[PDB]
């Protein structure tokens, strides 16, 4: 019993009354530490305050506390378990840090081992541990693509390292010397004349001695550094800073490729590699729950209440019967409830509601808030009298056994208060009276699918237990991981620069507010080279530290992804299907009753043979391919070149073959939507012709609508019109998600513009607090120096984003959502003091929980739900095949392995030379030689550094060219072993050859530059991942599925092909300027940079600042060509910006899923039952007895056969020669010779045998199966026909 010896009872008499009131007493006292903790402050510079002092005299009492439990608890029993160890250690550090607190006197750093106090308050309730185990067990599967992105990680920072080494490090010193490097005031690198970089064409030079970018933090300067900054690129936050400053440092046209190609292979398809093996797991568990029956309880709920609401209600219209005037009220109120007036006049008012709450802005006409208010108090009072119709007519118990009805009853309750409340001048309003749009959702009742959105409410409701246990252990890792930061970052953040940080870990409220900056990822790097330079700054010790944002950001961002996909799949995977339950019953019943009640020289000779056939169809694609092309190729900037001169005039020989097309096409028939698009967008071709001088306002929009001809090569291009369609599907179908999170968005917006109308105005200096003062010049000093004064205007300006009314709310709220610039909206509404005035440091903290709801309920919650309906939607679409015979979707796919099997052929030669040769490559100790081999020369790769020494350059070289003899030494022997013929017959053999060639010509070079072909020595490292057969498979089946659906990208490109040109033809011309989301790096005056910044923009980068960078009231370039002051720049980037993020995304979520869709036979597999992974070592095992393909095999073989078979496909460690060998022969093998049966009918037996048996004399219910539902097998069974 855990005990074996016991010793006396006298003073182990502890285990009696240590139940109930010992478990509890130390929960209290962790919830005390966990709070004294959140109380202490740190201060800079050892300073400190009584209540500092206070709680490091109670942790005295704490840490008695704990020793005394500790003590107890080891008495008992000689802290096995996992989580009593953590308790042990917790309560000796604490004391080693007490007792060297109190001797010494860096003791205040041991002490950071307290934040793992609260972690022990999960211990205390099995009801969080549990829920924390099943977060921890998912993390298994996870393992290969960790292992997958550190490879890819390493791999890009040596290649980094190769191409970047140290090149960072010139700018330009306007100063004659190097004082302060006088470069605006953040630094780009620079290049020299004879270099390709940027060259600063003014009265500075550029002069090398330079720390970094980032005070020397982002650079590929060591193995490190490159490392760090591959990460942070890797994660999608500041790679296009990263970016901009090689391209600055180097040429702007080979660099693109690393980034673009970095940032599709490492943040793309490592999180659809994430998705689908969760989205797997979670099926896994979902069909599991199925055994428990959990979704049997929600189903007998849900067609219970259904009964108790037609059944309370129906002994009530018995009371309306006279066997009183109250009854005859009664009866008459009951049935005007149910009229079908009523619901559609509180839908009225409920809208008349909205109207009048959302027209409230920023300095509002007297008599619109006159109006509000009147009609504010006339609709609550209506509402109210609604509430006691109503309530009266059903019943208290009719009444409130309505979910919905709870709803309005407690807004109408609440509502009323906070009307008294504002009236008598105690708070400015919350904003309460807005959530009774939520009633305004009672329109989907007339609409389908209204119950649909009921399940999914009941079943949110039905697991609210377990949405509060994932929400509480995510508070816990949060609160952990603030107090970590405080201790860590308390005090160090305070440098000598002008501009206080905000996101710091001063407090509590503001350590939790970084945390969650980090966690929803947006300018964590900044918080990390804040905690960097805290530190000693990029030394050996000082940026150790760093990892302390790396596991925050890996072990945060894993957490929410299930703590907030699960929620949203499986409370999605049972509405739907409970949807699918109640959908019979819809249909049977009423079937119930119907089943009782009821009982012209056009031909294809000359006009039309050469018109419909494939050859016409795709001689058509080219040409619109090529139209394409050319309408890519435009120079927008200038408005006469030559260049659009050429396609300019080679557009009219397009749309003169495009018409002769149409002249063919309206013989044929006299149409559906498609044949009139086309000519349409050739309708319009010919106005281009018909312009002269009227180039004023119809050019403006017919040269913009020129970007609809690619979209008119779906009709001929059979599946991506396929794909098309599925996509609109895809719409409908999510449309009940989309427009739920609008009227929440719109919520959301009106409780903000309630909160902050007009508040977040600010003044260019501090000092003036309205805009009366703020007039005038004032003094701003340069770089926080007293002697170097300059005069500025000053000005009276809002936000960025603001919410002065509904609409600006909106963008605010979406821009927030999609995690742009929030930390700054969010530190400047912090700061809102009163409706016209200035900011106010700090003014009011709390508020920051209107900016987190949201981002938990909008930005987290909502999309995930999306993505989950996604899913799921796909997988019912993917999963009705109403193919339903024996074979269970399992043994088909074994039954077709076990058809389209063969062995694999020897290839042992002759010549026992050669044939000793090709022994000793085959070893495995060979293998294991050559993997230690490429692990040496990738660690000599990895370890030069800038500023290394002429001899470290001249020793890397020599082990260079040793390491690269060693190889072709191992590729000759390798190619006699294997023969020319056959040893490039292999994928990796050629991949190898390649790469010793290209590692022998450079190193040629090196005694005679370039450097495309050392990167090649690299890649050799890439064969270490075809060792793992779990993450080669995975890797080899998601790029199969990648490569079996090429249309979903093709949806991608056509989009970003569209709205590049848009952007090209609209916002083409502004000039380019620094101190600008416009630059020399992000523009659109060219196709590849219009796409660069598209892609910019679906990362996220800055989209919310290139929106208002592409503002009307911007100047031009000078190459384009009175009235040109700034009239040069549209209001389409509302427009443009925003949608394309929504798009973008959303056809990334229909890529990623739909890879997922077609490859759940792996990512739900079960290796521990049969499956291909195990038959396919039959064939590795029969290919050294067999010596081809062929299919003859020895009779006598089968002993060792037999004994080869693992447990899983045959037999396990019993004796050969017994039941296995007996069954083998006993049972109905082909009546071929002694030894002339084949392999696939040896196959077949075994995994007959394997499982899904059945008595003799069904042999021929399965010949009839396999060619009734199993796809076609060309009458090649005769050998197994018996
Ligand atoms: C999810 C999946 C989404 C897929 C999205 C793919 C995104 C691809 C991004 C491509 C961006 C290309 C930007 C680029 O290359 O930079 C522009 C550069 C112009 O360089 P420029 O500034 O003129 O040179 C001055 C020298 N100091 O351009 C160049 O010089 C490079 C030439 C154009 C790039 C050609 C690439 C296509 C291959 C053609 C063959
Ligand atoms: C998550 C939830 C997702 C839904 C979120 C919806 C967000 C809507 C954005 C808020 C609208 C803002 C309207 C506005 O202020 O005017 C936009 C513009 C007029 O210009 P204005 O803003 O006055 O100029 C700058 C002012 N200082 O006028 C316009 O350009 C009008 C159009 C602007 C709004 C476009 C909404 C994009 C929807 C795309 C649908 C995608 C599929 C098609
Ligand atoms: C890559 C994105 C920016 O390009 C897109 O346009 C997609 C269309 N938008 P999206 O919002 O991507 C953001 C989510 O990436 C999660 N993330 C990442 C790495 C990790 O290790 N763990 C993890 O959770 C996350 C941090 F939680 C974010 O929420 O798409 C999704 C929406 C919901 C769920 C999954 C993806
Ligand atoms: C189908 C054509 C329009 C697509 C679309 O319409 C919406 C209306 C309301 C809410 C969302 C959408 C929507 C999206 O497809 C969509 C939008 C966003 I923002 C979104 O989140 C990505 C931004 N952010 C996550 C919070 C990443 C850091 C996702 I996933 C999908
Ligand atoms: C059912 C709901 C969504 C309908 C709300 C629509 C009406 C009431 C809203 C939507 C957009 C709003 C406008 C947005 C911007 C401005 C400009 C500002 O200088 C005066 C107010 C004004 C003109 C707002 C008045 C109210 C408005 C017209
Ligand atoms: C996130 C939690 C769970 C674990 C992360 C470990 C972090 C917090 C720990 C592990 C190693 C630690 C570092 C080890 C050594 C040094 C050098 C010293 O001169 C200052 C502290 C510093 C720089 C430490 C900072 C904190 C540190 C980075
Ligand atoms: C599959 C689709 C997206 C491929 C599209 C390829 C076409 C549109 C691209 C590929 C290469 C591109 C060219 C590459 C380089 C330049 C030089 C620059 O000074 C003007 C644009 C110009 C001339 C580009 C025009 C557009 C272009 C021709
Ligand atoms: C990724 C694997 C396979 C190879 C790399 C691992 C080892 C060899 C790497 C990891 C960290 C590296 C070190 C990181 C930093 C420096 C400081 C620099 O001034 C000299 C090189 C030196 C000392 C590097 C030498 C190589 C190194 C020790
Ligand atoms: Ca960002």
């Amino acid at each position: 019993l855990c005990l074996t010896l016991k010793n006396p009872i006298r003073r182990a008499c502890i285990s009696i009354v240590e139940w109930k009131p010992f478990e509890i007493i130390i929960l209290l006292t962790i919830f005390a530490n966990c709070v004294a903790l959140a109380i202490y402050i740190p201060f800079p510079e050892d300073d400190s305050n009584a209540t500092n002092s206070n709680l490091e005299r109670v942790e005295y009492l704490f840490l008695i506390i704990f020793t005394v439990e500790a003590f107890l608890k080891v008495i008992a029993y000689g802290l096995r378990n996992g989580w009593n160890l953590l308790d042990f250690i917790i309560v000796v550090v604490g004391l080693f840090s007490a007792i060297l607190e109190q001797a010494t006197k860096d003791v205040k750093a041991l002490r950071a081992f307290r934040v793992l106090r609260p972690l022990r308050l999960v211990s205390g309730v099995p009801s969080l541990q549990v829920v924390l185990n099943s977060i921890i067990k998912a993390m298994v599967p996870l393992l290969h693509i960790a292992l997958l992105v550190l490879f890819v990680i390493i791999i890009y920072a040596i290649i980094g390292l190769e191409l970047f080494m140290g090149k960072m490090h010139k700018t330009c010193y306007n100063q004659e010397g190097i004082a302060d490097v006088p470069a605006e005031d953040d630094p780009s690198p620079c290049a020299l004349e004879t270099g390709h970089g940027r060259q600063c064409q003014n009265g500075t030079v550029c002069k090398p001695g330079w720390d970094g970018p980032k005070h020397g933090i982002t650079n590929f300067d060591n193995f490190a550094f490159a490392m760090l900054t591959v990460f942070q690129c890797i994660t999608m936050e500041g790679w296009t800073d990263v970016l901009y400053w090689v391209n600055d440092a180097v040429g702007r046209d080979w660099p693109w490729i690393y980034f673009v190609t970095l940032i599709i292979i490492g943040s793309f398809f490592v999180l659809n590699l994430v998705l689908g093996v969760l989205s797997g797991e979670f099926s896994k568990e979902r069909e599991k729950a199925k055994a428990r029956g959990d979704f049997q309880k929600l189903r007998e709920k849900q067609q219970l209440e259904e009964d108790l609401k037609g059944y309370l209600d129906w002994i009530t219209q018995a009371e309306d019967i006279d066997p009183r005037w109250n009854r005859f009220c009664r009866r008459k109120c009951r049935a005007a409830v149910k009229s079908n007036v009523f619901y559609w006049l509180v839908i009225f008012l409920v809208f008349l509601n909205t109207l009048t709450i959302a027209s409230e802005h920023y300095n509002q006409p007297n008599w619109l808030t006159e109006v509000q208010d009147t009609a504010n108090k006339a609709l609550l009072a209506l509402f109210t009298a609604e509430m006691l119709l109503k309530m009266y007519s059903l019943g208290l118990q009719a009444y409130f056994v309505s979910l919905f009805n709870r709803f309005d009853c407690f807004v109408v309750c609440g509502g009323i208060l906070e009307t008294i409340l504002v009236e008598t001048k105690i708070m400015s309003p919350l904003g309460i009276s807005v959530l009774r749009c939520v009633r305004l959702l009672r329109i989907f009742k007339i609409t389908r699918y209204w119950n649909s959105l009921s399940n999914l409410v009941a079943s949110l409701l039905n697991s609210v237990r377990s949405i509060a246990s994932l929400l509480l252990l995510l508070f816990l890792f949060i609160i952990i991981f603030s107090l970590l930061g405080m201790q860590l970052f308390g005090g160090k953040f305070n440098f000598d620069e002008m501009q206080t940080r905000r996101s710091t870990f001063d407090n509590f409220p503001q350590s939790l507010l970084t945390v969650f900056q980090i966690l929803t990822g947006e300018d964590w790097n900044s918080v990390m080279y804040d905690g960097i330079m805290a530190y000693g700054g990029p030394s050996f010790p000082g940026m150790l530290v760093c990892i302390y944002f790396i596991i925050l950001f890996i072990c945060g961002n894993y957490i929410l992804l299930n703590v907030f996909l699960a929620i949203a799949v499986d409370n999605l995977a049972d509405a739907e299907s409970l949807t699918s339950a109640q959908k019979e019953e819809e249909e049977e019943k009423e079937r119930k009753k119907l089943a009782r009640t009821a009982s012209n020289n056009r031909f294809r000779l000359q006009c039309h043979r050469i018109v419909n056939d494939t050859i016409f169809t795709n001689l058509i694609l080219f040409f619109i391919l090529l139209s394409s092309i050319s309408l890519a190729a435009e120079d927008p900037v200038q408005h006469t070149s030559f260049r659009n001169h050429i396609l300019g005039n080679a557009d009219y020989v397009f749309t003169s073959i495009f018409t002769l097309e149409i002249i063919l096409k309206m013989t044929a028939y006299g149409r559906n939507y498609f044949n009139i698009l086309d000519l349409l967008v050739v309708s319009v071709s010919l106005i281009s012709f018909g312009i002269q001088s009227s180039a004023i306002n119809v050019v403006k929009i017919l040269r913009v609508l020129r970007v609809l001809r690619p979209l008119r090569a779906i009709n001929r291009a059979k599946g991506l019109k396929h794909v098309v369609q599925c996509v609109f599907v895809a719409i409908r179908t999510i449309g009940n998600i989309v427009i739920v999170t609008t009227l929440l968005q719109f919520m959301f917006a009106c409780i903000g513009v309630q909160l902050f109308k007009g508040k977040l105005y600010t003044c260019s200096d501090s000092s003036k607090q309205t805009e009366a003062e703020c007039k005038g010049n004032y003094i701003t000093y340069k770089d926080g120096e007293v002697d170097h004064p300059i005069i500025q205007p000053r000005s009276w300006e809002n936000s960025k984003f603001d919410f002065d009314n509904v609409l600006a709310a909106m963008m605010a709220l979406f821009t927030v959502s999609t995690f742009e610039g929030w930390p700054e909206l969010l530190y400047r509404s912090i700061d809102s003091h009163t409706e016209d005035k200035g900011p106010i440091y700090n003014y009011r903290v709390e508020i920051s929980i209107f900016f987190i709801i949201y981002i938990i309920i909008i930005a987290f919650f909502m999309m995930n739900i999306f993505v989950g309906f996604v899913i799921v939607t796909f997988q019912e679409q993917g999963e009705q095949e109403y193919k339903n015979c024996e074979l269970d979707k399992n043994q088909r796919q074994c039954v077709e392995y076990a058809l389209k099997a063969r062995p694999l052929r020897r290839y042992i030669p002759k010549n026992q030379h050669q044939y000793k040769v090709w022994y000793v490559v085959n070893s495995t100790y060979f293998e294991y030689l050559m993997f230690v081999l490429i692990l040496l020369n990738t660690i000599c790769l990895a370890m030069q550094h800038y500023g290394q020494s002429c001899l470290f350059k001249i020793a890397m070289n020599i082990l260079n060219m040793l390491f690269t003899g060693l190889f072709t030494v191992e590729m000759i022997l390798k190619l006699i072993a294997f023969k020319p013929k056959g040893y490039f017959s292999d994928p990796w053999n050629v991949f190898d050859f390649l790469i010793v060639i290209g590692s022998i010509i450079d190193v040629i070079l090196s005694e005679t530059s370039i450097t495309f072909f050392r990167l090649f020595r690299v890649m050799r490292l890439v064969k270490l991942l075809s060792r793992g057969e779990g993450i080669r498979t995975l890797l080899w089946t998601f790029i199969k599925s990648f490569q079996a659906l090429p249309y979903v990208a093709l949806l991608i490109v056509m989009l970003f092909f569209i709205y590049a040109v848009i952007g090209m033809q609209v916002f083409g011309k502004i000039a380019l300027n620094d101190t600008t989301e416009i630059n020399r790096n992000n523009n659109f005056q060219t196709f590849p940079q219009a796409v660069l910044l598209l892609f910019r923009c679906a990362t996220g980068e800055a989209w919310q600042d290139i929106m208002l960078a592409c503002m009307p009231g911007k100047k031009c370039a000078p190459e384009s060509e009175t009235e040109g002051e700034t009239p040069c720049g549209s209001s389409f980037a509302v427009f443009y910006f925003i949608s394309f993020y929504m798009l973008c995304a959303f056809l990334i979520i229909n890529l990623f899923v739909a890879v997922i869709m077609d490859n759940f036979d792996y990512l739900t597999r079960d290796w521990s039952i049969l499956g291909p992974h195990h038959l396919d070592e039959f064939k590795r095992i029969w290919a050294e007895y067999d010596p081809e393909a062929k299919g003859r095999i020895k009779h006598l073989d089968v002993v060792t056969l037999l004994r080869r078979i693992q447990p899983p496909l045959g037999f396990g460690k019993l004796c050969p020669h017994r039941v296995a060998c007996k069954r083998l022969v006993s049972m109905n093998m082909p009546l071929n010779s002694d030894g002339t049966v084949m392999f696939n009918a040896t196959l077949f037996a075994l995994v007959r045998t394997a499982l899904r048996i059945k008595t003799e004399g069904n042999l021929e219910q399965a010949n009839e199966e396999l060619r009734a539902i199993i796809k076609k097998i060309w009458k090649r069974t005769s050998m197994k026909l018996l």
